[PDB]
């Protein structure tokens, strides 16, 4: 699990989002992952307007942040699970880490700020998807 909070968004992994995410519903994207709703508190994040392809995320599974180096955003094939069919999931970044299903919703950061959220992984590998193009999460 994990949320960003920025303005008066609330940014999650579209397959987590709660009723109360839907009844408040900003934007979603099912070939993201992605469901941003709104909010009445202000947040307290900052997002990456940046190409970093290193960065630190927290992976709950652990306990801890993990440094990676993960590739830039691009349509990649994710299996089908209980939550999606088989298809292209866009705007996702791969690197090699730590990750287990619980694990989505943890951020991905750069020194400029939020860079995305855990999304996809297994066998070593951590997906995350980027938020750095939602120019309007900023206004
Ligand atoms: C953190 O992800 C994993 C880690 C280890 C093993 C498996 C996973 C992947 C995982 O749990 N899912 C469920 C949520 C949907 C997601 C998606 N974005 O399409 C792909 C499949
Ligand atoms: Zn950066």
């Amino acid at each position: 699990s994990g949320a960003i909070y920025v303005g008066n968004y609330r940014v999650v992994n579209r397959h987590l989002a709660t009723h109360n995410d839907w009844a408040n519903l900003v934007w979603e994207d099912s070939s993201r992952d992605l469901l941003v709703s709104s909010t009445t508190a202000q947040g307290c994040d900052t997002i990456a307007r940046c190409d970093c392809q290193t960065g630190v995320y927290y992976c709950s599974s652990r306990r801890k942040h993990y440094p990676v180096s993960f590739s830039k955003p691009s349509l990649i094939f994710v299996e089908a699970s209980e939550y999606y069919p088989a298809r292209y999931q866009s705007h996702l970044m791969l690197a090699v880490g730590h990750s287990e299903p619980g694990d989505c919703g943890g951020i991905l950061r750069c020194q400029h700020g939020v860079v995305g959220i855990v999304s996809t992984g297994g066998n070593g590998l951590v997906g995350f998807a980027d938020v750095r193009d939602l120019l309007w999460l900023d206004e």
